[PDB]
């Protein structure tokens, strides 16, 4: 009979298909939720048993910084983004660099009293720094036009097909710690099905970590001398830890954000993995970028088990890059520990951020926690402060000044009712998105 | 035992391979078919049971435009396809630009009364509007060089990797409905089985749609405008339809060709999935590129599962995309309609045609149908015609005329011929391929 | 139930991770191995039953070529390789332009007397005629710099995902017959199981090949040319021999190098299989990129199962392709011999070399052979000897070349000995690799 | 004493510099002139003597064709250009494509009874076909953003370095037969002297002719066919012509730009310069591109003297070249008629047009004259009229149309009356330049 990676295309599955989207329930044209500020929003709860089997996203968070001459009530209802040059001097909705590290993407299941999949909404999808890169795996994709790329909180199309079934529940949150509302698209297919999975099916999990810094011994010695390159380590007890758990599964990989000072090379470091609680690494690497499967540094290649997001070359001294084990797991039946020495033996004090991904039979008994969003935040320089002194002013220069500020206290408040209607619209839909799943479950279940 | 998408390379199957190829059945070096003008051809029939498991063509149609100093007898046994530039006045065999539309791929399943697979030839092999685009995905890839690039009718490799199995027969032919004759290289492998497929084996499928012009409510209103946004379409009665079909199977994806006419965006417009018989639409997407797994538009990129074949920014204003559900398919136990709004609420009357891809149990209860020739080529703009008067000629002119004119009416019915012997050929070689393919399937049978 | 090829990431297996690494078994930071020159050395010897799921490798072959002002004692001790551009004055490490072709890999399973992999080590990696092509496809990938690409040894990151399962024992070697020695890093993942696999389980083979020259009747005369093209080959005698096995198993693909020397086309011979000792072929192809799936010449693509990895256009006269036969792999009960036309009809005489991939039930019936390194390395045109005589010399100018040649004398035996130390950790960590795999199978099996 | 180009900025010269220029007058950012549609406006009278040493330009020209969200009259005040895509509902002021081809640059020297200069405003600025490209020469220079480029009517910088004495007077004036008014920047910049240049002085003259098709004897033979080829033209009278002017001067140059119908190669044809009045040409050429010191084709090179403006390879068929006689000038003491076949011995009847630049001593003895503005719009394809039908409109979907037909009836004059007061500053500062000009004349001279 049909062998190969396409074989299951030629047999009929007795599965419902189901979504979770953004789609506008007003039949209108706001296909997006306006996330609001400080607030978890539930996309949706699906009664098991079922399937995730593919996400797709995008968003856009912007801060108002000046007053339009775009009537805000009518701009409210025209494209939700206002991608307008500031040069034109008609309006100004800044990027927000950073809400991809301040808002998190929770997943709970079968109703357990802690999340599976607790990482920021960036790193999730495989935007590392909350800087997106253009790259395609077999697992994640992401679609960042060239022309928006190379800036922190780039718009961008994430998309992941890591399979996560459920028997009992999925509950899938965003977590926005942002001082701003966001605007989140998404599509969450998945499929319910007529009887139960096996108790043991492993379930998806995914969790983030950062040491910044890491704890080096030697950061200011030169990276290679032979002074750092003679130091030992065995037992790894300071290596960078990727994932640290208690159960049974296998890990499947990872994305790494590094921040690095020196400017020399950050990722002389082994992965060094301890399987079911030994004391020495039984699986022992040769370095970083060994690890992620390049050589001599990290090249610009994204291949589909491997490779680089966003290349050193390309930024200010910051690397993303990951590897999925998706036909190599890394096994387990009582604890795994994934680590990676941060450069050799330890030596170097960067800015280490990852998320780990595997798949584990339930109940989840590591419990599964999130650094403060003040611990979220990229390293970036910063402009010394420079105290501007106005010069004497015209009377033509201060009524200019003084009607501009008039035009802005008129103007913000306008677009702050915009924001609480849209963020109004968002509560309402997740409340109908969970109840259309559940009609379409009993639906599905009564025949 | 052994696990991932590698294993079924570690397990031997007791299966025979055969291959339909064009091969050169004189032994010699015209491994090509040329398929006649106005005539269907069977690239071959296999006796089941088995499964298709690779497609590899190439094409040419040149149309003979003016005289040439290469022998034509000699010419016809030298490479098949004169790449010789119009400018060195010594041959001219131009381009066919919309062959694609005008040949068609037609696979009938267990000699039912309907095919199961009927697309114009470049569309089925992810060619939109005759005018093809390099790139890669996991089921279809399209290798085209950057010099034939960016002109309607370019030479390509196509190649298609969805598995095709059926239990009694295949048969697979090309019907040109073009003036003109064409150049086809394939290989289909194929395997053959000892003992019949389950009966709940799903078999391929693939049909052609064009709504041209789609039936916009708001055509010269500018998209995204607040109007436009604040209309209501819940039940999608007017989306343009990519597939419409009865049965028991799943729908795995589709090409999209977009010619758009305003100079806005024409990807507005949600996805909306009916299944088995329902009012209102139980999957509901965002938005066109969204349902591509783009955003803010598409982007030059083609990834495994979805993007972009041909960008809109590369072209007179139309875009070619895809979409394979390989892992997330979307399921029917009766029926399903996959349809998009055609623009927000179908505002736009853009010219849209699609290739549906889906395995379904037999019998195909849906007729497929395809719209005739004349309904399925690009629309161009054309240059208006110039009624050029000849001036005053003299005598070595008038002499140069009739000189070149003389020599076109002996050079053309030579060229006839030539193309005439390689027709008496393919329909030869379509013979033999089928006879082959019983002996191969006979031997098998009888060890 | 779960379905699609992610599947088996949803089910635990109760199966033990393992790893061969050149990690630094003193704890220090040179995880790699110094290679010796004219010697076999084993990456491992592991018990099965298990599978390996995943390889990784680098390497570098730099030849002293001058004296350096660096301490060779502490630069040993510093970065394994000097990317110092000779213009410095300071150090020469050149590049050995063929080491990729001078070692081998070899891999033999359950104890067999002859191996199942013997392929230099750069074809074996997809690097043909030791020039490196970055590229990915789904089993193997090759990360190459640009900075470092275009010449013969470039370094360059390869990895392989073919699954490679054995239920007795894996052996993995490089049989290295360069009269220099070479940097190897490499990791070398596998799963060792509980119970026996299946005895009717296909083990991984590959074996090398090359003609050169290809035993053409008409060198000299013109590709395409119609005496060419009107030469006949049904039954392929003379065809290049990719692969001739006798057992049971299925051919997955090849890579293939030609250096072509007419400077027209090498490509119009078919792929020409003989399936189970028939006389003449059962599947016939069309031409040589038509087999590689590409049209009109090869194209600068890699896709997933076919392409280019080095494009003639971008060398002196010199193309490295390959295909994989994943989900349409070419089975054999008895036999099978893979062959290509070396030009149409063997016209050509070019310089053909090819790895070929099959897995087959044991036992391996005939020994795995490989041409002598002599008959290995690349085709180069030379430059004529240029009988350099010294002008008459100057004092200073004979003081200076006396100076130098005695910082020389003194210098090379220094790297000399440093070369030595690191080939002793190399022969030391071949047994510690072995040790530590057999203590692992034990504690894994007394569980 | 000193040498070379640069001498003469070791000298001082007792001349005073003036400008002509878009200056807002009101002190403001309007540093622009709206050209009124259907208008002449002088940019500025100087009395002479003096020199124009350089000028300066850019423009825009948007059509209103959708209502905005903008404040109109707001939006007047901001930036001039709103270069905002038409996808975010907010605005559309469309390109205008030809609107470089509808306003000519007139130039009057002397108060003579013709201009000297009267020229397409795009093409005397080296835009050919109103379709600018990136430039540079020695005389004249586009700067083009990429994000503009490949359009017609895109916005660049313009920038002329041909001096232009006067001894008497200078009138710069834009003549613009287009329907919609433009905006128009420019600094024009002269030098005025305190004593007369000698009378012989040669003032700067520029033509534009356009023959649309050429009267070819042959435009449906191949060009470059045996036929074609051994056709005569020793005395050219049916050359296409570039110059034909009576007088005592020097030919400088010219653009061409030729839109080619055949898809061949439109540059055969051979430059024929006929001085005082010869029956035969004494400066005999050898083909079109060679002219323009290309071969072999035009390539994508633009060099101080000559090259491509815009090349054939990134059009729909057509090319702009240019070339300059600098130091090789093409003197005359009576007569020069400049001269190229269009295609060998005139066979073609491509779209071509000129702008000739030469110098000669006053008086301009003919009329320059100008083809009407019907003659001068670019040759474009045009899409077939699509005769949409609107659907059965929901009561919805009407209020919609009628909502924004509202918008659009009192937007668009609201427009119109922003226009017309910009046009209003035009010329009330188009008055002022020549004013001020004569304040600066008179001041100088009294000193
Ligand atoms: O890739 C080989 C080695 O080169 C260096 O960049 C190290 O990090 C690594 O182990
Ligand atoms: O990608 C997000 C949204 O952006 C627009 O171009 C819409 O087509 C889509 O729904
Ligand atoms: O790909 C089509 C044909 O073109 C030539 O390059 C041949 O090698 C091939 O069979
Ligand atoms: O450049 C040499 C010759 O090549 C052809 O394109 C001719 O137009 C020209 O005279
Ligand atoms: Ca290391
Ligand atoms: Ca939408
Ligand atoms: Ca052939
Ligand atoms: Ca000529």
């Amino acid at each position: 009979e049909i062998t190969g990676l396409f074989k299951d295309l030629t047999k009929v599955k007795h599965a419902r298909n189901g979504r979770l989207a953004s789609w506008d329930q007003r039949g209108k044209n706001q296909d997006y939720w306006e996330i609001p500020a400080g607030e978890s929003i539930t996309l949706g709860e699906i009664e098991g048993p079922g399937c995730i089997t593919h996400m797709w996203m995008t968003s856009s968070c912007r801060k108002v910084v000046a007053p339009s001459i775009l009537d805000p009530e009518l701009n409210a209802s025209a494209a939700p983004v206002m991608e307008i040059h500031p040069a034109l001097g008609v309006i100004w909705d800044a990027y927000d660099p950073f809400y991809y590290r301040k808002a998190l993407i929770k997943i709970t299941w079968d109703d357990q009293d802690t999340p599976s999949v607790l990482v920021p909404f960036g790193d999730f999808f495989c935007i590392g720094n909350s800087y997106p890169g253009n790259f395609s795996s077999l697992p994640f994709n992401v679609s960042l036009k060239p022309e928006e790329a190379g800036k922190f909180g780039a718009p961008c199309s994430v998309s992941c097909y890591f399979p996560m079934p459920f028997n009992k529940k999925a509950k899938i949150e965003i977590v926005n710690d942002n001082e701003l509302p966001f605007i989140l698209y998404f599509n969450i297919d998945y499929e319910m099905y007529g009887e139960p999975l096996p108790e043991d099916t492993a379930y998806f999990h995914a969790a983030w970590h950062r040491e910044n810094p890491c704890n080096g011994w030697g950061p200011e010695l030169q990276v290679n001398s032979p002074e750092v390159n003679n130091v030992t380590n065995f037992k790894g007890e300071n290596n960078y830890t990727v994932l640290d758990v208690e159960g049974t599964g296998h890990y499947v990989g990872c994305n790494l954000t590094v921040k690095h000072f020196q400017g020399s090379w950050w990722g002389e470091g082994n992965d060094m993995f301890f399987i079911d609680g030994e004391e020495y690494p039984s699986l022992n690497g040769t370095g970083t970028e060994d690890y992620f499967n390049h050589a001599w540094g990290m090249q610009r290649n994204a291949y589909p088990f491997f490779g680089t997001i966003v290349h050193e070359g390309d930024t200010d001294g910051f690397q993303v890059s990951y590897r999925w084990h998706i036909t190599d797991p890394v096994r387990f039946e009582k604890h795994l520990k994934v680590t990676i020495e941060h450069g050799h033996a330890n030596q170097l004090s960067d800015d280490w951020s990852s998320t780990a991904y595997w798949y584990q039979i339930l109940p989840t008994a590591s419990r599964i926690t999130i650094a403060p969003v003040e611990d979220r935040l990229p390293v970036v320089p910063q402009l010394p402060e420079r105290k501007l002194v106005l010069p004497q002013l015209t009377e033509e220069q201060q009524a200019a000044r003084d009607t501009y500020q008039k035009r802005w206290k008129d103007y913000e408040p306008r677009r702050d009712t915009q924001f609480r209607i849209k963020e109004d619209k968002a509560r309402r839909e997740s409340k109908l998105n969970t109840e259309f799943a559940k009609k379409l479950r009993d639906a599905f279940d009564a025949e």
